[PDB]
C-alpha cells in the first residue's frame, strides 16, 4: 500500500532542519529517543516517504506549523528497500513547512554497523564499555528514522543522555551541559552545517584529551586514558595537513572543532563522520622509536585520506552512490599528494606506484566493471566500496593534473568547491568545472567520460621510424573497446644530451607523433602519470634495454619500474618473448633506487612461487640466484640498522627478507643470531625495526623459537610487533602447526577470528600449506560463511589468496567445481571469477613461456 515502490525517495518532500533526542543505555544495549526535522515540502505530496529500520516507534504526530497543535499520523513500513510511511491528514502543499518528530524503542548494534555497542578489558580487570556509529552505506535509515540518501542534506542538532564519568562527543562543538535528575547528564551541541546524513555521529566513551587548537581552529585527539600519550605524531600531522589542505583548497574549516577519535577495537572502520572523525585504535598509535616507517606512512596517510574528506565528501556530498569514487579517488589522490608537499621524505610515491601497478593487474580482466556504473539496490551500493574504484579514479585525476597544469587543477577544483558547495552533485558537475578553468573551453572533459563509462584500461603499442613515432590505442586483452582519449606523454634524447619531455593526445585507433630530430632512446607515460601500459616494436624496445646498462638514470625511477612491472606482464601474455624482460633488467647490477627493484621482485618471486607449486623446484632455484647474483652487490653493502632515507630503509626490508627467504648468503646466520640474542631477552632487547619481521620469520622454524614466539603474541601489546611475529609464525613448515593457527583462528580460541586472512593468504604463499589453504575453505568454508558476510572483503582476500598461484587444469576444474557445487549465487560472486580467471591466464604463462625458461639454464 506504501506509495513509493521505487528505491531511491520520492524528489517531493524534503527536509531543512534536524534535532535529534536518543537516550542509550548501552549495560542495556537499548535506547529510545525523539527526532525533530524539518520539511519544505516542494511538491504537492499526501503522502511522505522516509528511511527507518527497526525501531519501537510508539506515537506519531504531524504538524500544520499553523498553529502548536500536533496530529496522529498512521504510519506504514516497507523494509525490503527500507521505508516508512506517513499518511499526513492535511496534504502538503510547496513552501508550506511542516514540522517532523517521532519517537523510537530499538535495541544498540551488535554489529558494528549502525548504532553499536563494544566491552573492552581494562589494564585492570575491568570491562569497560564503549559506542559510536558508523552508517556511510545508508545505515541511519535505523537509529534515527530519516533521509538516509546523500542528497537530501540538512542542519542537525542531536541531544543525548549520557553518564559523568563517559566523555561524549558529537559532530559539532558543546553547548549545554546540564544535570538532569537520576544523577544523569544530557549533554548537547550546537546545531550542524547543511549535511548529508551518513555523516552524522554519536559517541559515548571514556577517553582523554590531547588538543593544539590553532587560528581559530581547535584540535582534539580523543582516545582511551590507556594511551592518551601515544597519540602524537597524529596532532603533528593533523594540524600541518589542514594547513596545506586549507591553502590549496582555499577555504577555511567551516566548524570550529575537529575531534580526532580512536575506537578501542578492531572492527571498526574509518570514517569522516564531520567534526569527529573515527578510526581504529592502532589506526594513529606511533612511537619516534621502535614503530616502522611504514607504520608512520600509515598514520601521515590515513590521517590525510579521512582529514581531506571533511571538503571533498562532506562540504561537496554525491547525490548518489555513483560517484562514490569521486570523494575516494579524490582523497587518496590527496594522500599521495600532500604526502609530496609537505611530508616529501616518507617517498610516498614509492608507494602509489606500486598501488597502480597492482590496481592495473586487476582492472585487466573481464571481472572489472566500470567506475560510473548504474545503483539500484543494496547489494550494488556496497558492492562499490571495492578499494579497486578508490584508486583508479586517483590514477584518472593524476593524469588530468599530469596533462593539465598543477595550477589548473588547483584552480578548478575551488570553483568545483564554492560553487557547489554545502550541496549536491554528480560527476559530470566535476568536469564541467575543468573545462571553464581551462584556458580554452575546449578539452571538454568528455575525454574522461570514456574511462569513467568503459571497464579496462588502454594498451598504447609505439613504434617509431625516424623522426615519426607512430602510436596504436587497442584494448588490453586475455588470449566494446569504445576508445580512449589518451594524455600521451614522452621523453626523447636522440642527439647527445638532447633533452625533449613533452605532451600530447590520442583520440584515434592510430595515430604518429612528429620528432624534431632524430632520437635514439624513447618513453611513454612519463612517471607513469596516466593509467595505460606502453608495447614498443622489438627494435624500440632493445633501444631502452641499452640504455639501463650505460646511463639507466637518464629515466626517473619511476620511469623504469614502470618499464619494468609493463614489460613482466606482457611476457605473461605472450606479447613479448620473457627472456629480453630479463634481458632489461640485467642493469639490476647498477641500480640505487627501491621502486625499480620493489617491482622486480614481485613479479621475480611471483614466477619463483608460481614455478614452486607446479614442482620446478631446481628452476626456480637458479632463477632466483641469478636474481640474487645481479643485486648480490647491494645485499652485501646493506647494514642490519634502523638508519636510512625512508625510502631507503625500504629497500633494506625487502632485499634482505629476499635473500634469507631463499636461503642466500649468510642473512640466515646474521639473521638468527639477533633471534636467539632477542629470545634470550624474554623479548626484551633492541630488534632493528626495519629487519624485525624477517629476523623473526629466520627462527620461527626451531620448535624452540615457534613456542617462545606464540607466547609473545599472547602477552605484549605491540600489535604492530604482535602481527609481525603472526606472520613468521605462519613461515613455519611443520604443517602440523599450520592447520592449528588456522583451525585456532577460525574458533578465534587464541587468536581472533580477524586474522585468519592473514593465515590462509600466509600459508599458502609458502609451499608447506599451498595445499593446505584451499582445504581449509574448501573443509570449513559454511563457517567462513556463517562468521563472515559472503561478499565480505575477507572472502574475497580469502578465496584469491587460497587459489591465485594454482596454474593447472585439473586445480581449475576443481576450484570452478566446488563453488558450482556450494550454490549458484556463491558461483556467481565476483572474487570467485576473478580467480578462475587467473588460473587460466596463469595456466597459459606456462603454456607460453615454461618452456622457453627450461632452456634458459
Ligand atoms: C582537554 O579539554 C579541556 C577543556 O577545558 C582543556 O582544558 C583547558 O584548560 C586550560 C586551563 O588553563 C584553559 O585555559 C584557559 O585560559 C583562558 C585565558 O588564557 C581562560 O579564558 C579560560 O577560561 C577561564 O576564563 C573564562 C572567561 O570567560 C571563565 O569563564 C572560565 O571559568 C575560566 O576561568 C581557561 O582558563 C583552556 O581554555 C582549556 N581548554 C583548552 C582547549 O586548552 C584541556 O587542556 C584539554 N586537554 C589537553 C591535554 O590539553
Ligand atoms: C605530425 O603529427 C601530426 C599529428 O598531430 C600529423 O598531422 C596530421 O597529419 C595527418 C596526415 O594524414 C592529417 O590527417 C588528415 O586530417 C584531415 C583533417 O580534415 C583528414 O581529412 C584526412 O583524412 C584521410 O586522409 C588520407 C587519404 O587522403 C587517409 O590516408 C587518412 O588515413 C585519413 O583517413 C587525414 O586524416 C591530420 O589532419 C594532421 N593534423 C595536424 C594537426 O597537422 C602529421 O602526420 C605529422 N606531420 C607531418 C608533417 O606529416
Ligand atoms: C543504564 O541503566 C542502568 C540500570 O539498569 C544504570 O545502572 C546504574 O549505573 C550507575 C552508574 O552508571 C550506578 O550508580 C553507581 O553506584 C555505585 C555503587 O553504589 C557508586 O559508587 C557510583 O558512584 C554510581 O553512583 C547504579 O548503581 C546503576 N544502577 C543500579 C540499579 O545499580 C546505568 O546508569 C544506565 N546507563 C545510562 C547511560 O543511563
Ligand atoms: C557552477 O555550477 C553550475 C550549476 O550549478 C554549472 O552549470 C553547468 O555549466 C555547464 C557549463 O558548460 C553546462 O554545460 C552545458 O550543459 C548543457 C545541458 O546538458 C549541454 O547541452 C552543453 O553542451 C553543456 O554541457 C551545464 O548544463 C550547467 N548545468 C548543469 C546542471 O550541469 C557551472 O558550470 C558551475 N561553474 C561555474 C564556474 O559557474
Ligand atoms: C645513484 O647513482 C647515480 C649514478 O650516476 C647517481 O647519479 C649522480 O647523481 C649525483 C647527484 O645528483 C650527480 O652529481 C652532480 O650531478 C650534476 C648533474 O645533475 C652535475 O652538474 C654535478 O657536477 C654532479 O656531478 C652525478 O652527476 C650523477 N652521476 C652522473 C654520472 O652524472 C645518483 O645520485 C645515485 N643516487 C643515490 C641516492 O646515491
Ligand atoms: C587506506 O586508508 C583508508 C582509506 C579509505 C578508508 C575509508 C573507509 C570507509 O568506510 C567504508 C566502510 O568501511 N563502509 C560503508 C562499511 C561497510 C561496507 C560494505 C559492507 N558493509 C559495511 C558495514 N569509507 C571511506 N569513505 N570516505 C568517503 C568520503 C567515502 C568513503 C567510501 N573511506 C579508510 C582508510
Ligand atoms: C530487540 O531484540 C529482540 C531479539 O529477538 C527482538 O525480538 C524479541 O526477541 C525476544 C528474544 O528472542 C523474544 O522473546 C520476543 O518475543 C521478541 N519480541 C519483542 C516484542 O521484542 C526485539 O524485537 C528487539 N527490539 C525491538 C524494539 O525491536
Ligand atoms: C513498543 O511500543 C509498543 C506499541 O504497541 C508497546 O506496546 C511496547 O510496550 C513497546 N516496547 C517494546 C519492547 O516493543
Ligand atoms: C518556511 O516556509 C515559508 C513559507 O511558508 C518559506 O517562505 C520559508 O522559506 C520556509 N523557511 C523555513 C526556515 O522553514
Ligand atoms: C594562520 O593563518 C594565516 C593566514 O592564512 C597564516 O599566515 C598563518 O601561517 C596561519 N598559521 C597557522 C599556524 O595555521
Ligand atoms: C624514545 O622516545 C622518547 C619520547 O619521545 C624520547 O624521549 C627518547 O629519547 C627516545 N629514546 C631514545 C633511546 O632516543
Ligand atoms: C564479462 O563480464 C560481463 C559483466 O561485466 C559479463 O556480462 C560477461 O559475460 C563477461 N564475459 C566473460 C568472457 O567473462
Ligand atoms: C659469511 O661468513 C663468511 C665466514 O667465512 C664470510 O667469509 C663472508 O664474507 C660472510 N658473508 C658476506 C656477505 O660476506
Ligand atoms: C617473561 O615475560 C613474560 C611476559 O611478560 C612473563 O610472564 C615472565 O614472568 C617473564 N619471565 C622472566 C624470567 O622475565
Ligand atoms: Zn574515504
Amino acid at each position: 500500500l506504501f506509495p513509493w515502490a521505487q528505491i531511491r525517495l520520492p524528489t517531493a518532500v524534503v527536509p531543512l532542519r534536524y534535532e535529534l533526542s536518543l537516550h542509550p543505555n548501552l549495560t542495556s544495549m537499548t535506547f529510545r529517543g525523539s527526532v525533530t526535522i524539518s520539511v519544505q515540502a516542494l511538491q504537492v505530496t499526501w503522502n511522505i516517504i522516509l528511511h527507518s529500520t527497526g525501531h519501537n516507534i510508539s506515537r506519531v504526530t504531524f504538524m500544520s506549523a499553523v498553529s502548536s497543535q500536533e496530529k496522529q499520523a498512521e504510519i506504514l513500513e516497507y523494509a525490503y528497500h527500507g521505508q516508512i510511511a506517513i499518511v499526513a491528514p492535511e496534504a502538503l502543499l510547496a513552501g508550506h513547512n511542516y514540522t517532523l518528530k517521532i519517537e523510537y524503542s530499538a535495541n544498540i548494534s551488535s554489529s558494528y554497523y549502525g548504532f553499536y555497542g563494544f566491552s573492552y578489558t581494562d589494564e585492570s580487570n575491568e570491562k569497560k564499555y564503549f559506542a559510536a556509529t558508523q552508517f556511510e552505506p545508508l545505515a541511519a535509515r535505523s537509529a534515527f528514522p530519516c533521509f538516509d540518501e546523500p542528497a537530501f542534506k540538512a542542519t542537525f542538532i542531536i541531544k543525548i543522555i549520557r553518564d559523568e564519568q563517559y566523555t561524549a562527543l558529537s559532530n559539532m562543538p558543546k553547548k549545554s551541559s546540564v544535570v538532569l535528575d537520576d544523577g544523569l547528564v544530557q549533554d548537547e551541541f550546537s546545531e550542524s552545517v547543511k549535511m548529508s546524513t551518513y555523516l552524522v555521529a554519536f559517541i559515548v566513551g571514556e577517553m582523554k584529551n590531547l588538543s593544539q587548537d590553532v587560528n581559530g581552529t581547535l584540535v582534539s585527539i580523543y582516545a582511551v586514558p590507556e594511551k592518551i600519550g601515544q597519540v602524537h605524531y597524529a596532532l603533528e600531522t593533523t594540524v600541518k595537513l589542514l594547513e596545506f589542505f586549507q591553502n590549496y583548497f582555499e577555504i577555511q574549516y567551516p566548524l570550529k572543532k575537529l575531534d580526532l577519535v580512536a575506537i578501542p577495537d578492531f572492527e571498526a572502520g574509518a570514517m569522516e563522520n564531520w567534526g569527529l572523525l573515527t578510526f581504529r585504535e592502532e589506526t594513529l598509535l606511533y612511537d619516534s622509536n621502535t614503530s616502522s616507517m611504514a607504520d608512520r606512512k600509515l598514520v601521515t596517510k590515513i590521517i590525510a585520506h579521512e582529514l581531506a574528506h571533511q571538503w571533498f565528501g562532506n562540504l561537496v556530498t554525491m547525490k548518489w552512490w555513483n560517484d562514490l569514487w569521486l570523494n575516494e579517488g579524490f582523497a587518496t589522490f590527496m594522500e599521495y599528494f600532500s604526502l609530496e608537499k609537505i611530508f616529501k621524505e616518507l617517498s610516498s610515491y614509492e608507494d602509489f606506484l606500486d598501488a597502480r601497478f597492482k590496481t592495473m593487474k586487476k582492472d585487466s580482466l573481464n571481472s572489472s566493471h566500470p567506475i560510473s556504473s548504474s545503483v539500484q539496490s543494496s547489494e550494488q551500493i556496497e558492492e562499490m566500496f571495492d578499494s579497486l574504484s578508490y584508486f583508479k579514479g586517483s590514477s584518472l585525476l593524476l593524469m588530468l593534473k599530469t596533462y593539465l597544469s598543477e595550477d589548473v587543477f588547483q584552480h578548478a577544483v575551488v570553483l568545483y568547491l564554492h560553487n557547489h558547495s554545502y550541496a549536491s552533485i554528480q560527476s559530470d558537475d566535476l568536469w564541467d568545472s575543468f573545462n571553464e578553468v581551462t584556458n580554452q573551453t575546449l578539452d571538454v572533459k568528455r575525454m574522461m567520460k570514456t574511462w569513467t563509462l568503459q571497464k579496462g584500461f588502454p594498451l598504447v603499442t609505439v613504434q617509431k621510424k625516424g623522426k615519426e613515432l607512430f602510436i596504436q590505442q587497442e584494448r588490453f586483452f586475455l588470449n566494446t573497446s569504445y576508445l580512449w582519449h589518451i594524455p600521451l606523454s614522452y621523453v626523447t634524447e636522440g642527439r647527445n644530451y638532447s633533452k625533449y619531455q613533452s605532451v600530447s593526445l590520442l583520440d584515434k585507433k592510430s595515430g604518429v607523433i612528429n620528432l624534431t630530430e632524430e632520437v635514439l632512446w624513447v618513453k611513454v607515460n612519463i612517471n607513469m602519470n596516466g593509467y595505460y601500459i606502453v608495447h614498443y616494436a622489438d627494435d624500440d624496445w632493445e633501444a631502452l634495454i641499452h640504455q639501463l646498462k650505460i646511463n639507466p638514470y637518464v629515466l626517473s625511477d619511476k620511469d623504469r619500474a614502470n618499464l619494468i612491472n609493463n614489460i613482466f606482464e606482457l611476457a605473461g601474455l605472450g606479447k613479448v618473448p620473457l627472456k629480453r624482460a630479463f634481458d632489461l633488467i640485467n642493469y639490476l647490477g647498477n641500480e640505487n633506487h627501491t621502486a625499480p627493484i620493489t617491482e622486480a621482485l614481485f613479479q621475480t618471486d611471483l614466477i619463483y612461487n608460481l614455478l614452486e607449486k607446479l614442482g620446478y623446484m631446481d628452476l626456480a632455484s637458479r632463477l632466483v640466484t641469478r636474481v640474487f647474483k645481479l643485486l648480490q652487490n647491494q645485499i652485501q653493502q646493506q647494514t642490519w640498522t634502523d638508519e636510512g632515507t625512508p625510502s631507503m630503509r625500504e629497500l633494506r626490508s625487502a632485499l634482505l627478507e629476499f635473500a634469507c627467504t631463499h636461503n642466500l648468503g649468510n642473512c640466515s646466520t646474521t639473521a638468527m643470531k639477533l633471534f636467539d640474542d632477542w629470545m634470550a631477552s624474554n623479548g626484551t632487547q633492541s630488534l632493528p625495526t626495519d629487519v624485525m619481521t624477517t629476523v623473526f620469520k629466520v627462527g620461527a622454524k626451531t620448535d624452540k623459537g615457534w613456542s617462545f614466539l606464540l607466547g609473545k603474541y599472547i602477552s605484549i601489546g605491540s600489535e604492530a610487533e604482535k602481527n609481525k611475529i603472526l606472520e613468521a609464525l605462519a613461515s613455519s613448515e611443520d604443517v602440523r602447526k599450520l592447520y592449528w593457527l588456522m583451525k585456532s583462528s577460525l574458533n578465534g580460541d587464541n587468536f581472533r577470528t580477524q586474522k585468519l586472512s592473514f593465515i590462509i593468504r600466509t600459508v599458502g604463499r609458502h609451499f608447506p600449506g599451498h595445499l593446505l589453504a584451499w582445504d581449509f575453505v574448501k573443509e570449513n568454508w559454511n563457517k567462513l560463511v556463517q562468521k563472515f558476510p559472503l561478499g565480505s572483503y575477507t572472502i574475497q582476500n580469502i578465496v584469491a589468496g587460497s587459489t591465485y598461484l594454482f596454474s593447472t587444469k585439473t586445480h581449475l576444474s576443481e576450484v570452478q567445481a566446488f563453488f558450482e557445487n556450494q550454490s549458484e549465487a556463491t558461483f556467481r560472486l565476483r572474487c570467485v571469477q576473478e580467480a578462475l580467471e587467473v588460473i587460466q591466464l596463469n595456466i597459459q604463462w606456462m603454456e607460453k613461456n615454461l618452456k622457453s625458461l627450461t632452456w634458459w639454464l
